[PDB]
């Protein structure tokens, strides 16, 4: 069964090994982009990196990727070589590989991993949507079921968690598996009906939740809410938290607050509840987070404003169990086996609740 569990380790990544011999590298676990790109020349910040020429089942297809973003960039040639996931499935593929040799602000000093593994679909792969993703590859060539699944879980008083490939561990959760649909198979697009912040109600019309979009995104930190949202949100928390009050640096996420040791004052801060479209469209579930969550450890404020619609980025998803059912279209969400809470409340999945258009 599972070798799978604890096989994640700034980022979640998993070990993956690319080439023969196998060439083992840290690669980054990333729902929010779909190429499977590693480093393959020196950098500052690698430690180690994807060397081709040691490479026998190594094939050049003389072709470069370009990726700017702003801030910085990464470059590099396109090929296919044999991947294998050591702690997964016992299977070896050949998928594409995006060779970075030029970048820059695209590697983190101390992150240790050496790559990013892009896990949604064709639709946003560099340089177009020909080039077919790591999963897509998978799937096709070996019997693995189209599926995954995420448990992430933070640190907890270093990150750890598990990536299941092809299935579902009920080890992994407590209690009910929700789904919402994917929306549309590019980045995977949810569609948030309402959000409250303990018990409140933004009352906000829908459309302005996934204003653009929304989406989950494992290799985001923060939970990220449309200008709009993430105004109503900052006010309805500051609110509740007003019995001794923070610098507008902290709520910006730039400044931190500390407390020592064990005298945070949780209770003070309020939950969050994301209510997400259910499959039949009238229900809906919800999906409760913590300050636990949103303060990461001194914490930061980990919910930040967005130009892109809203990202449900890693601290939304630790404490939770996401899977990634790309072939029944959607993603279920059940309390982890793992999540952090106090003895007052509880990181929670509830459903179903009535209630559209939404998607923007
Ligand atoms: N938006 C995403 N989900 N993913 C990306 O944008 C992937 N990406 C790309 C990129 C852009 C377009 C296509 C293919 C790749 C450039 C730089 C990154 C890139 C690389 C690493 C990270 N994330 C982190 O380093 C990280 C740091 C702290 C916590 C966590 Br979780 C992640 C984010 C983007």
């Amino acid at each position: 069964f599972v070798e799978m569990v604890d096989n994640l380790r700034q980022g979640y990544y998993v070990e993956m090994t690319v080439g023969s011999p196998p060439q083992t590298l840290n690669i980054l676990v990333d729902t929010g982009s779909s190429n499977f790109a590693v480093g393959a020349a020196p950098h500052p910040f690698l430690h180690r990196y994807y060397q081709r020429q040691l490479s026998s089942t190594y094939r050049d297809l003389r072709k470069g990727v370009y990726v700017p973003y702003t801030q910085g960039k990464w470059e590099g040639e396109l090929g296919t070589d044999l991947v294998s996931i050591p702690h997964g499935p016992n299977v070896t593929v050949r998928a594409n590989i995006a060779a970075i040799t030029e970048s820059d602000k695209f590697f983190i000093n101390g992150s240790n991993w050496e790559g990013i593994l892009g896990l949604a679909y064709a639709e946003i792969a560099r340089p177009d949507d020909s080039l077919e993703p790591f999963f897509d590859s998978l799937v096709k060539q070996t019997h693995v079921p189209n599926l995954f699944s995420l448990q992430l879980c933070g640190a907890g008083f270093s990150v750890g968690g598990s990536m299941i490939i092809g299935g579902i561990d009920h080890s992994l959760y407590t209690g009910s598996l929700w789904y919402t649909p994917i929306r549309r198979e590019w980045y995977y697009e949810v569609i948030i009906v309402r959000v409250e912040i303990n018990g409140q109600d933004l009352k906000m019309d829908c459309k302005e939740y996934n204003y653009d979009k929304s989406i989950v995104d494992s290799g985001t930190t923060n939970l990220r809410l449309p200008k709009k949202v993430f105004e109503a949100a900052v006010k309805s928390i500051k609110a509740a938290s007003s019995t001794e009050k923070f610098p507008d640096g902290f709520w910006l996420g730039e400044q931190l607050v500390c407390w020592q040791a064990g005298t945070t004052p949780w209770n003070i801060f309020p939950v969050i509840s994301l209510y997400l479209m259910g499959e039949v469209t009238n229900q809906s579930f919800r999906i409760t987070i913590l300050p636990q969550q949103y303060l990461r450890p001194c914490y930061k404020f980990a919910i930040s404003q967005s130009s892109t619609g809203t990202v449900m980025g890693a601290v939304i998803m630790e404490g939770f169990y996401v899977v990634f059912d790309r072939a029944r279209k959607r993603i279920g969400f059940a309390v982890s086996a793992c999540h952090v809470h106090d003895e007052f409340r509880t990181a929670a999945v509830e459903g179903p609740f009535v209630t559209e258009d939404c998607g923007y």
